[PDB]
């Protein structure tokens, strides 16, 4: 099994939600923590909270869409603790509405965080991990939206399908390369976190000047209800994720009840049948 | 059935491969053609060839990764022919190698063309089509790599999974919106085209200064053999695609033999089983 | 076999369709190209692209219905390359509709290009080829419309039957005169080209003041549909034509499926039978 | 049964050969005659003889290659007799020799008469006939040279193949348009007429300045010999032609012996076999 | 019930762990906060974040083992808010290892914070609270180690049994003196805090020149593991503690699962039985 | 069976009360005696009387709150008799009154003797005993006040609960380390000794300048009354203690009647019930 005690975990999106939960779980297993977030206030508060729980932790404000900042995060992790054993490419954002009503900025924002942030983390940290000649593991947070295509969330859906596939490919590439570095793919259903309020960290350069359309308002309200009503919490997702890492299990479906809907989409494809609305 | 005679088709990646084949097929059905490509020479030659076959056609040099140029393409199409009835968001590029060995530029290049080009086309042309109150259809070229995750092609794979999902979502959004605009998703296996030589149109700003790694060289050689040995040609893909448009069929699998491998990946997911190499 | 590499081909109608495909095929075999067309824009693009791919090519704007301009085309050919070995009398136009509804200008236009253009080509270039004491060959583009008489195409049909018989006669005349110059007759069915848009190169002096009739409109639209949906392309016509030249075969029927209805017309004649009605389209 | 008594026939080339014989046969059937030829002296000899024998006949000098004059021929026909029921687009000329040795003027001359003269007649008279709502018929004189490609006659051959196909198409077009206007295609072999001396009516603007070549002289000598030695006369051709019109028969082959040579040509095409010389 | 909104809480050890959680809970109830700690950096961050979320709070660096500084903390409390209603004598440290291997400095350090800090708190603030004629309450943090005697923790155990009994006695003394001041005794099991890292705030004068022994290393690592893996958090301890204060309940056992082994120790004593060996960890 | 003849006992608080009685009992068992007290006059009276009766005994004035002096006590013990087999960390003091009314010096005094004196003894002597590879035993004098929390005695109570738990932990630690060193915990109720007059040995540095409060005077009067009226004597406590050492019994409750009150306190804790006043 994968051992955690005294190892180093780097966690993006650590100021909230799953990322904060991963930090708490990692601390309880004896991990040293490198926490990264673009939300300065959330990051600072999470660092202080983890320290008050006895964790050894540093924080590095990081916009994961920026390759130079992700490199800087790795450099900070090595300077502090010498090694990186666990990477959670977890930061994410969303936007909704009829697909054609979204702006170019919306596409750039969501793909910059949800895909390029994951890409940067893999590109920067996998060589470091491969060079250490020790067990290490990379966990990428997708979503059940990486296995399904629900209406009015097409940009988010597409970004999460990209994370699914790049992480599947990563699994094969790491094996073909050899070594003790593995990876997993986390695909949760809705959990009460801050994800429905992702607009709070949209960068100024990507703001929309147009007011939200009717379908965008509807999608935003829908996501809030879905998020607020999830029956598993972020703490449960952290527990299940670390169990999967210990077993080096690739697919982490925290809400396996979704599998009926996933099977439906897969059946559409195998039957070359126009997409079913369930 | 969808009628083509006298209608207007806008085709990206028209200078080669599937795009040139779509232009020839469209011309044989009586369509007016708006051809777009970033490769100036290929675009000009394709325009001349189609004209020598009696087609009514214009060409617009277009980098589909650039939203302003995709808008300009729509403006040129309307100025020439007044309407757009068929859109082929078809331009694409690729890169390969162990996932972490690829550069940030590689990610930006492939996602800029394969995802943002599709996104721009949907964003710009779907409102035009919805406003015409006539039948229209949008075809997005993914790949079987949008349904599978083969090793050493992770960036390409991820971009094509994104196209799959955004197009599935588009299908639902168009229905929820109402109207006569539909869409389809084209997922071919390997076909002898120019796709293995996509580096010919990598923009200067995204060039790699480092020489290719061992795995990148291997992946490039593998793709060339796969592409050169495909048993269906681009003309066959065009024929099958237009048949699907006529029936408004969403999933266009030109090589349905792939479905055994697709089922294998779907089984991995449904069973939460680590990815199988077939 | 007939040698192409290093030889000189003169092609009329080279801006589009078959002529352009002949030029591409000739270039791929190493021929020097003299390309002629009245559509200066199309001709310039054809020449430019062939030259950029490495051809030795000149383009000469030529109205093949004009005897002096055909003579000027031969002069430009000889001035650029010294010889002419292959001549494609290929430019052509068309018009349709009930035969009596067409104008005198329609007859003059179609026959000026389709018959007189071929006639000038033969008259000007055959003596040049005979005087060279070298293998040479003349290919005239007729049509399956030179072997059949489909309705509402009578002016075009008549011009193509004229090309058929003049070329058949040339075959015998060249053998009677003796020497190494031969000829072939190309008779394709519908192929995607610009031929249904021939009005774009009708000269202003032969324009029709009158509005087109119902039967003329119907013939135009039927021809547009038939041409654009042809299953063989201009490239295929060029490939088959050069194969025939190589073996000096006279009849080039690129679409042999036409033979059932050619046989029907022949048996009408042989039985003195009133022409069998064509099937519905 | 197409009926002739009291109907109006327009005949081109009426001063000689087939045209004169059509006129004499039409007169014997009680037709009113409108006779056209570019040769005014020969046209007058035909008209005056028929008028002396009691026919209703007018003569109109006409160059059938000139559309304006063909229109005036129709105008005179309608002015005199009110209707046109039978049209013989019959005037014709020829030239011979190795194909490439002929001049541009040779092409323009032979096609002007043999094709454009027929085209003008169809263009001018077919709408008249269609508008009359009566039985009418157009006869175009081709030749067996419209069915075969004999050597050294390429311009003539090509002109006659054009007549063959335009008349076949006219047959289909008339049926598509509907009505009682029909047509026939006359394809005779050599008959002793004046056709071998067609140069007598070559217009000045199309004169050749060069002397004839060996092959042109050879082709002229062959034609003179072949025309002189036909066993059927112009009267016989007229008899057979009106016989076929009566039955509305399209192909009029006055010399059916040539069909063996026609089958050979057709077989060449059907087999894509290099043209066989029948020797 | 005990009223919190608008009342004044003084919390020692407020920079981390339970103390920080008490301050957060007090802020959420509308209490004015006087927060004390010797870890100036941790205390400043705690105060800053609470104030930014809207608390009325002051932070006062205080070494609770120093009687004068505890008196200074009361003076700062009264100067800022005029009253003290709730006192959490909560700061604490620890050391482990075989009892005889610990130094005199180890005893002085642990007892100075864990016992004397509580003693100074009671001595300084109880008279203030009694003189106010208002409801007030003192909460002393002991531990389940004040109810049990686990091996290799004897100095810490002893200090926490001292807190237990002094607080039990204070309960009776406050009732005998009369009035509205009460007290409670908080006895948690392991919770993720900084308590296993207490060496970070050992004063320089009480440092050990000697290397740590095998049994001291083992005790430190066991404590690190037990603390970090506690299933209840500091927030939960704060929630349960304030619920107990509200009902003025004396014993606060946040981890009642400890009761089986507390009963075992009690029956050892009641039966005059040699202490039952603890189970393997 | 732990054996006493010829073994060495170190006894703190040897000038009075339990400590003097331990010394007399040890002498009767043939032990060599190392006697310590901060009161030099009382220590000399004990030492000289025992020596007169034929014991091997030395006296070492010792303030057990001072680690250096406890070390010197061990040094003198080893110098005179070579070994230490029995240690009574017995010296103790007290103070009373409402908890918050006591001074900082009261806390420092009572904990200095009652807890630090015991801690110093364990720290200094346990490694000696462990290194001897012989049977040895440490006895710490707590009180029933280490098992209960009677009102107005909070400083004393807390100090004695600390002794209880440190000695229980010592019991577990000695077994974890291995060897033949053990310990016991002596928990007597009130006995007529000098404990109610402990202020006679309060060091000058910890003097109170304030006069006593009503509750402190009340607590002093109660203690004087309770101590004077115990029915067991110091000799009896010494008898019971050596009896328990012989059996290696840990809990030494010389007054088992208090266990009803102890069960009540234990029940309070087990039920999380506000402390019951036993009245
Ligand atoms: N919560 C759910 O229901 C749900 C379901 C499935 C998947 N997910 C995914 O889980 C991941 C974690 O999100 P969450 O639910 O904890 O939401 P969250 O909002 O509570 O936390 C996400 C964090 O990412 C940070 N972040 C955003 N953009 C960033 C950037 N450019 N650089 C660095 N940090 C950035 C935010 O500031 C925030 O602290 C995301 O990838 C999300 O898409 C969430
Ligand atoms: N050929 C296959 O085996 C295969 C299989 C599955 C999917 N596909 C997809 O089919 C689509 C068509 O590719 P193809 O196989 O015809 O390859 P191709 O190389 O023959 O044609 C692709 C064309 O896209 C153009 N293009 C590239 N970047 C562009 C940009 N930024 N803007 C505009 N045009 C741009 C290229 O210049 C080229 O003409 C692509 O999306 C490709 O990923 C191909
Ligand atoms: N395309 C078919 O279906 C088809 C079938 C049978 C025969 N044909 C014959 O093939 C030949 C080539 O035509 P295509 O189909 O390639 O059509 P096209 O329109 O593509 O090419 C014919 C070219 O001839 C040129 N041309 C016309 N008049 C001219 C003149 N006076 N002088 C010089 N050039 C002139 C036109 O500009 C044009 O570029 C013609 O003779 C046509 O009748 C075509
Ligand atoms: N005689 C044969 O052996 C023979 C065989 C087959 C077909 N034909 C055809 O039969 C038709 C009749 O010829 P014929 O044999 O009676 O020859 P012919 O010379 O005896 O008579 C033809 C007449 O047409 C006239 N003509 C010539 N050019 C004219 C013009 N521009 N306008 C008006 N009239 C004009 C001539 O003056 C002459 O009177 C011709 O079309 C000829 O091609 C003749
Ligand atoms: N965490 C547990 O498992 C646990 C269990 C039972 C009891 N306790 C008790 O809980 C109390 C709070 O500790 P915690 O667990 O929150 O640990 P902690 O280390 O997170 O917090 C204790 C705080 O006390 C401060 N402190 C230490 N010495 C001080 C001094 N001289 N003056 C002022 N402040 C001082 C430290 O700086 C620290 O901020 C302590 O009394 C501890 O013994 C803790
Ligand atoms: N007597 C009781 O009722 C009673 C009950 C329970 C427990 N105890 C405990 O029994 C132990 C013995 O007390 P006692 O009852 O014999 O009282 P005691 O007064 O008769 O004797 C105690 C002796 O300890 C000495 N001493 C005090 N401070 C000292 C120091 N700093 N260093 C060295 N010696 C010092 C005193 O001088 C005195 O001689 C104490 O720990 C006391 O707390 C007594």
């Amino acid at each position: 099994m994968f051992e955690f005690d005294g190892k180093v975990a780097v966690i993006t999106g650590a100021g909230s939600g799953f990322g904060r939960a991963f930090a708490e779980k990692g601390a309880s297993l004896g991990m040293k923590l490198v926490l990264a977030d673009v939300d300065e206030g959330a990051l600072a508060r999470t660092v202080d909270t983890l320290r008050a729980a006895g964790a050894e932790v540093i924080g590095v404000r990081t916009d994961v869409s920026n390759g130079a900042q992700v490199q800087a995060l790795a450099d900070a992790a090595l300077e502090a603790f010498g090694k990186v054993h666990l990477l959670f490419n977890n930061a994410g954002v969303g936007a909704g509405g009829f697909l054609w009503e979204s702006s170019a900025n919306d596409w750039a924002w969501v793909f910059g965080v949800n895909v390029m942030g994951v890409a940067h983390g893999v590109r920067v940290f996998a060589p470091i991990m491969l060079g250490q000649n020790e067990a290490a593991h990379i966990v990428n947070t997708a979503s059940v939206a990486g296995l399904l295509s629900p209406p009015s969330m097409g940009i988010y859906n597409a970004s999460k399908h990209a994370v699914v596939s790049l992480t599947e490919t990563l699994y094969h590439d790491l094996r073909n390369a050899g070594g003790e570095v593995g990876c997993s793919l986390l695909c949760p259903a809705f959990v009460p976190t801050g994800i429905a309020d992702a607009e709070r960290v949209r960068p100024e350069a990507l703001r929309n000047e147009a007011q939200p359309t009717r379908s965008q308002l509807a999608a935003d309200r829908q996501l809030q209800r879905a998020v607020r009503s999830g029956k598993l919490g972020a703490t449960d997702v952290a527990t299940l994720t670390f169990e999967a890492i210990a077993e080096r299990r690739f697919y982490i479906l925290t809400h396996p009840a979704i599998l009926a809907t996933v099977r439906l989409r897969h059946e559409d494809i195998e039957l070359q049948r126009n997409p079913t609305d369930p």
